[PDB]
């Protein structure tokens, strides 16, 4: 007496553990088995999928005690899939150098310390408050909070299995209790009746990796799937043209990019790097290949951030004539530039490449691409230019310009930018920063020496497509996750 879910996905995550598990395809499975101290309600106000609202979800409320202090009084009452009660030691050890920022931590999760602040050791007080602290001042610790990192696991239960074997069989408070995993093949999550919220409404939830687009839209068709993921805009003629399906698209919080490797003598001055993002016309590969459905954000700056987004920011300049210019200044021989993508990675990453390499012919740049595989990846000194996409996985501005481009950061660290010192001391201002006229304005600063230096060039906002039956009423949410929370209704 309740419908079985089942949904074609493009894979499966290499991990069941929250953290261990983050990927394109982790948060739609991670999402239904485990909860969070405060969820994002995506839906609040009227909203469709995208509000960065924060409600209190496992714990009943909040008080921040100081700049880097913030008290959680828990719910009570609230069972993990194994039974046990979730505590304020669960909650405790979920943010503890024994399981998520130590340094025997890190072995077993190792962006542990990446997908956090400067945790310090949390604090129980009762069998039902806790208190979440930070080393440094922190502003963003309701938002972490209330990310990825969120979901909490059980301390008995965690350590006895290892942030390994707990990824094979994990345990949490969410609505669906995991079941079974088959690797590569499927993820199988059973109804949790003892779930402390709105009761679920599937009885179980399939996750049937189905790798191949046309194979996930044919499965949708012939009745194996209700909702498919991982389409593109491209692919809706087919599916809206069923009367008993439909596509429901939505606009994702990720960037598409192509980044250089600044350790390659033409890419460690930003005039090249500047001429190849001055020669790309946006606009023009956003409606001939995302039938204008992809969003061009201006500068890295995005609705989603909250009080960091600057809506009367100047759009990322279109200047041929500038970028001509900047490749005489470079000194540019005429030598392909290589630029690394894969043929099956990223939505339209090959024919806007296509695209692209006209507009860089124009600005008398010669680049031709280099397909490549997962097991025939390049390495860093074979790449000159290359795609890439970021998360925007906080509903602030610190990520992914600070939590990427950084100090101490990949693209500085492992790719060599030579980043201005006035980036790196405003990235560390805008940590400890509190939301305001300052910390608003360092970020407009911020991306200002982001598009003069230029170590990435901004493509497009993704527009994620997905499909189902009419008969299941489930809306997309604006992130690379499913929620099925009051937002999953069988007809």
């Amino acid at each position: 007496d309740r419908r079985a879910l089942r949904i074609g996905v493009n894979g499966l995550p290499p991990s069941l553990e929250p953290i261990n598990g983050i990927s394109n395809t982790g948060p739609r499975i991670i999402n239904q088995i485990f909860d969070a101290l405060i969820r994002r309600d995506y839906f609040a106000d009227g909203a469709k999928g995208n509000n960065i609202k924060l409600v209190p979800a496992l714990a009943e409320s909040f008080e921040r005690i100081d700049d880097k202090s913030i008290r959680f009084k828990l719910r009570q009452g609230v069972k993990f899939h194994n039974g046990a009660e979730m505590t304020a030691e669960d909650v405790a050890f979920t943010f503890s150098s024994e399981r998520l920022w130590g340094d025997e931590a890190i072995k077993t999760v190792p962006n542990g310390r990446n997908f956090s602040p400067n945790w310090d050791e949390p604090v129980v007080e009762d069998k039902y408050t806790v208190v979440l602290r930070t080393k440094t001042p922190s502003y963003l610790i309701e938002k972490y909070l209330g990310s990825w990192l969120g979901p909490i696991v059980p301390k008995e239960y965690y350590k006895s299995l290892g942030a390994v074997a707990f990824g094979n069989k994990p345990i949490g408070t969410g609505p669906y209790k995991f079941r079974e995993l088959v690797a590569n093949d499927h993820v199988t999550l059973e109804a949790n009746d003892g779930y402390w919220g709105d009761k679920p409404t599937a009885s179980t939830i399939t996750y049937q990796v189905v790798a191949e687009p046309a194979t996930r839209v044919a499965g949708l068709i012939s009745g194996e799937y209700d909702i498919i993921t991982t389409l593109t805009p491209d692919d809706m003629a087919l599916v809206d043209g069923y009367s008993d399906l439909e596509t429901r698209g939505t606009l994702i919080e990720n960037l598409h990019m192509f980044t250089f490797n600044m350790n390659q003598p033409i890419f460690q001055n930003k005039t090249l790097r500047r001429a190849l993002a001055l020669a790309v016309n946006r606009p023009l590969i956003v409606e001939a290949l995302w039938k204008n459905k992809a969003s061009i954000p201006n500068g890295f700056n995005f609705p989603h951030y909250g009080a960091t987004y600057d809506p009367k920011r100047k759009p990322m300049e279109f200047n041929l004539k500038e970028a001509k210019r900047l490749v005489k200044e470079s000194g540019y021989d005429g030598t392909p530039i290589t630029y690394h993508t894969m043929g099956n990675y990223y939505a339209n990453a090959v024919p806007a490449l296509m695209m692209m390499i006209e507009m860089w012919k124009a600005a008398g740049i010669t680049v031709v691409p280099k397909i490549f595989a997962p097991g025939t990846t390049p390495k860093d000194s074979d790449i000159l230019i290359r795609n890439w996409s970021n998360g925007q996985w906080l509903t602030d501005g610190l990520t992914t310009m600070v939590s990427e481009f950084g100090p101490g950061r990949g693209v500085q660290k492992r790719w060599g930018w030579k980043a201005p010192a006035e980036f790196n001391n405003l990235c560390d201002q805008v940590a400890q920063l509190k939301d305001g006229e300052e910390r608003s304005a360092a970020f407009n600063r911020l991306r200002d020496i982001f598009e003069d230096e230029a170590p990435a060039v901004l493509m497009y906002q993704p527009y994620d497509v997905y499909a189902a039956r009419k008969d299941v009423q489930w809306s997309p949410v604006s992130f690379e996750t499913m929620e099925f929370r009051g937002n999953l209704n069988f007809k």
